[PDB]
Protein backbone atom coordinates (compact mmCIF):
# COMPACT_ATOMS: atom_id res chain seq x y z
CA UNK A 1 0.00 0.00 0.00
CA UNK A 2 0.85 3.57 0.21
CA UNK A 3 4.25 4.33 1.53
CA UNK A 4 4.64 6.23 5.17
CA UNK A 5 5.71 10.30 5.29
CA UNK A 6 9.26 9.34 7.27
CA UNK A 7 7.81 10.80 10.90
CA UNK A 8 10.24 8.85 12.49
CA UNK A 9 11.97 10.11 15.35
CA UNK A 10 15.44 11.91 15.28
CA UNK A 11 18.65 10.18 16.83
CA UNK A 12 20.28 12.23 19.94
CA UNK A 13 22.38 9.03 20.94
CA UNK A 14 24.85 6.66 19.53
CA UNK A 15 27.24 4.47 21.76
CA UNK A 16 29.16 1.06 21.22
CA UNK A 17 30.04 -1.77 23.14
CA UNK A 18 32.88 -3.66 20.94
CA UNK A 19 33.10 -6.73 23.76
CA UNK A 20 30.19 -8.29 22.69
CA UNK A 21 29.42 -6.59 18.89
CA UNK A 22 26.82 -4.59 19.55
CA UNK A 23 25.59 -0.68 19.23
CA UNK A 24 23.40 1.47 21.44
CA UNK A 25 20.67 4.48 19.87
CA UNK A 26 19.18 6.43 21.40
CA UNK A 27 15.87 9.39 20.47
CA UNK A 28 14.72 12.48 21.07
CA UNK A 29 11.17 10.59 22.11
CA UNK A 30 12.72 8.74 25.19
CA UNK A 31 13.28 5.39 23.50
CA UNK A 32 16.71 3.53 23.16
CA UNK A 33 17.61 -0.18 21.67
CA UNK A 34 20.73 -2.18 21.17
CA UNK A 35 21.44 -3.88 17.83
CA UNK A 36 23.88 -6.30 16.49
CA UNK A 37 26.84 -5.26 14.44
CA UNK A 38 26.08 -8.35 12.80
CA UNK A 39 22.73 -7.39 11.79
CA UNK A 40 23.52 -3.76 10.82
CA UNK A 41 25.67 -4.93 8.23
CA UNK A 42 24.28 -7.87 6.70
CA UNK A 43 20.64 -5.85 6.65
CA UNK A 44 21.85 -2.81 4.83
CA UNK A 45 19.47 -0.31 3.66
CA UNK A 46 20.12 -1.99 -0.10
CA UNK A 47 23.16 -4.19 -0.77
CA UNK A 48 23.34 -5.42 -4.47
CA UNK A 49 20.03 -4.55 -5.60
CA UNK A 50 19.91 -1.10 -6.84
CA UNK A 51 20.15 1.43 -4.75
CA UNK A 52 17.17 1.24 -2.60
CA UNK A 53 16.13 -2.72 -2.36
CA UNK A 54 16.30 -5.10 0.11
CA UNK A 55 19.99 -6.55 0.59
CA UNK A 56 21.48 -9.83 -0.29
CA UNK A 57 21.66 -12.96 1.34
CA UNK A 58 24.64 -12.65 3.79
CA UNK A 59 26.44 -15.28 5.94
CA UNK A 60 27.50 -14.06 9.90
CA UNK A 61 30.43 -11.51 10.30
CA UNK A 62 33.42 -12.85 12.72
CA UNK A 63 34.62 -9.60 14.68
CA UNK A 64 32.98 -7.15 13.34
CA UNK A 65 33.48 -3.49 14.83
CA UNK A 66 32.87 0.28 14.35
CA UNK A 67 35.72 2.38 13.34
CA UNK A 68 33.81 5.99 13.50
CA UNK A 69 30.43 7.59 12.90
CA UNK A 70 30.19 10.33 10.64
CA UNK A 71 26.58 12.02 9.96
CA UNK A 72 24.83 12.42 6.67
CA UNK A 73 22.76 15.10 6.17
CA UNK A 74 22.16 15.58 9.32
CA UNK A 75 19.38 12.87 9.49
CA UNK A 76 21.84 9.96 8.38
CA UNK A 77 25.01 8.13 9.84
CA UNK A 78 28.10 6.24 8.32
CA UNK A 79 28.95 3.83 10.67
CA UNK A 80 32.61 2.56 9.18
CA UNK A 81 33.78 -1.10 9.74
CA UNK A 82 36.92 -1.89 10.61
CA UNK A 83 36.01 -5.30 9.30
CA UNK A 84 36.94 -3.31 6.17
CA UNK A 85 33.56 -1.22 4.86
CA UNK A 86 33.76 2.49 5.34
CA UNK A 87 31.00 2.62 2.81
CA UNK A 88 27.53 2.35 3.86
CA UNK A 89 24.40 4.66 5.09
CA UNK A 90 21.93 4.09 8.24
CA UNK A 91 18.59 6.40 7.97
CA UNK A 92 16.68 7.00 11.64
CA UNK A 93 13.87 4.59 10.40
CA UNK A 94 16.10 1.53 9.08
CA UNK A 95 17.72 1.20 12.16
CA UNK A 96 13.97 1.00 14.15
CA UNK A 97 12.94 -1.03 11.39
CA UNK A 98 15.88 -3.52 12.79
CA UNK A 99 15.69 -2.61 16.01
CA UNK A 100 12.03 -3.53 16.57
CA UNK A 101 11.99 -6.70 14.41
CA UNK A 102 15.90 -7.89 15.41
CA UNK A 103 14.57 -11.41 16.17
CA UNK A 104 12.51 -12.55 13.52
CA UNK A 105 14.50 -10.72 10.84
CA UNK A 106 17.58 -12.44 12.79
CA UNK A 107 15.58 -16.00 12.91
CA UNK A 108 15.68 -15.21 8.66
CA UNK A 109 19.46 -15.14 8.39
CA UNK A 110 20.00 -18.85 10.38
CA UNK A 111 16.97 -20.53 8.20
CA UNK A 112 18.31 -18.99 4.76
CA UNK A 113 21.60 -19.59 5.66
CA UNK A 114 20.97 -23.43 5.71
CA UNK A 115 18.39 -23.36 2.86
CA UNK A 116 21.16 -21.51 0.84
CA UNK A 117 24.07 -23.65 1.64
CA UNK A 118 26.71 -20.18 2.64
CA UNK A 119 29.12 -19.65 5.13
CA UNK A 120 28.84 -19.29 9.28
CA UNK A 121 31.41 -16.90 10.49
CA UNK A 122 32.16 -16.92 14.08
CA UNK A 123 29.21 -15.06 15.64
CA UNK A 124 28.63 -15.00 19.81
CA UNK A 125 25.89 -13.11 21.37
CA UNK A 126 25.03 -13.17 24.99
CA UNK A 127 21.87 -11.48 25.04
CA UNK A 128 19.09 -14.10 24.21
CA UNK A 129 15.23 -14.31 25.19
CA UNK A 130 12.55 -16.71 25.24
CA UNK A 131 9.35 -15.70 25.99
CA UNK A 132 6.56 -16.67 23.27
Amino acid sequence: GMTPQSDTPKVTGLKLKRKSRQLEISFDNGQQFTLSCELLRVYSPSAEVHGHGNPVLVTHKKNVNINAITPVGNYAVKLVFDDGHDTGLYSWKVLYDLASNQVDLWENYLARLRAAKASREPLIDMAVKYHT
